[PDB]
């Protein structure tokens, strides 16, 4: 998997993308790695934010499925045309797949100005594919057509323009050099999103003491296509109160805590130690057993030395977005219906951690 290391790039808050080629001859595009959706959806017509796009006309191997797709969603919308073509990942496995491609012809608030990607690689399951679950997701095609093992892993690394970020998507395996210590696994509750179960939450060692159903209300998911840790309303309010209290030696405006206003210190003086660590305890493979992943302010204050608060409110459940994933090497073990976490290879007092087991009772009752 040596050749797949550092195959991801992005700008802070604009997602991580992998280089792909579509069609014959190959057309090079940058594609968002998105565990929170299930379509391979690519810009296929001019757009003000797109500097290149997929040209079906130019591909000898393109096949029209003669059906459209319209996807309205919360933040925006897109419209397109379904078909198939040959798809490769130059810094991925040495294979070529015939995949479904939604060629986006019209969109609103979908593409991001300056992001440097032109499409999305939906890595989640067929249940949430558009227009419906009959449209085989890319990874499913890849596994069915090739000898690639049914697993992928993501090392998303942190670190005037938006700061450039990097990482690795290891397709078909686990690269031991990308993590230290043990890999701890949480069950995939249901194969639609990468749905998981959080059984408790601590801020600086202090239990939020909520009924665990609250942490998963109405679901909890692992989503590389979301920047923030997003939390259900009641959990969000409990969390910010706790973080405000720990960092009380300094005062910040409401705009900061609402994740919309930046906060600055002079270069090098960021008081990391006034901000608490946050531990999410995930359901273990064994009943009554959990493990915790612990994240630092360095993860949840996102650089814009100016930072935005990267924890925000959700009405669609918990979203463990890039800022959770950036602490860790994350294994999407589809074959064994489980997601692994270990401390990623990528300050002086604190470190991100993955630690277990911890005995917490009635974990199945945390669902919903
Ligand atoms: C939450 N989320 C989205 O809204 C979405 C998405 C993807 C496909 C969809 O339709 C499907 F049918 F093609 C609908 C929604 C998404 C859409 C547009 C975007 F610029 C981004 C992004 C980004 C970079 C910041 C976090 F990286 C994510 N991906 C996620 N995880």
């Amino acid at each position: 998997f040596v050749e797949m290391v550092d195959n991801l790039r992005g700008k802070s808050g604009q997602g991580y993308y992998v280089e792909m080629t579509v069609g014959s001859p190959p057309q090079t595009l940058n594609i968002l790695v998105d565990t929170g959706s299930s379509n391979f959806a690519v810009g296929a017509a001019p757009h003000p934010f797109l500097h290149r796009y997929y040209q079906r006309q130019l591909s000898s191997t393109y096949r029209d499925l003669r059906k459209g797709v319209y996807v309205p969603y919360t933040q925006g919308k897109w419209e397109g045309e379904l078909g198939t073509d040959l798809v490769s990942i130059p810094h991925g496995p040495n294979v070529t797949v015939r995949a479904n491609i939604a060629a986006i012809t019209e969109s609103d608030k979908f593409f991001i100005n300056g992001s440097n990607w032109e499409g999305i690689l939906g890595l989640a399951y067929a249940e949430i594919a558009r227009p419906d679950d009959s449209l085989e997701p890319f990874f499913d095609s890849l596994v069915k057509q090739t000898h690639v093992p049914n697993l992928f892993s993501l090392q998303l690394c942190g670190a005037e323009v938006l700061a450039s970020v990097g990482g690795s998507m290891i397709i078909g395996g686990i690269d031991h050099s990308l993590y230290t210590g043990s890999l701890w696994y949480t069950p995939i509750r249901r194969e639609w999103y990468y749905e998981v179960i959080i059984v408790r939450v601590e801020i600086n060692g202090q239990d939020l003491k909520m009924d665990c159903k609250e942490y998963n209300y109405d679901k909890s998911i692992v989503d590389s296509g979301t920047t923030n840790l997003r939390l259900p309303k009641k959990v969000f309010e409990a969390a910010v109160k706790s973080i405000k209290a720990a960092s009380s030696t300094e005062k910040f405006p409401d705009g900061f805590w609402l994740g919309e206003q930046l906060v600055c210190w002079q270069a090098g003086t960021t008081p990391w130690n006034i901000f608490p660590v946050i531990s999410l305890y995930l359901m273990g493979e064994v009943t009554n057993q959990s493990f915790r992943i612990t994240i630092l302010p360095q993860q949840y204050l996102r650089p814009v030395d100016c930072y935005k608060f990267a924890i925000s409110q959700s009405s669609t459940g918990t979203v463990m977005g890039a800022v959770i994933m950036e602490g860790f090497y994350v294994v999407f073990d589809r074959a064994r219906k489980r997601i692994g976490f270990a401390v990623s290879a990528c300050d002086e007092f604190r470190t991100a951690a993955v630690e277990g087991p911890f005995v917490t009772l009635d974990m199945e009752d945390c669902g919903y």
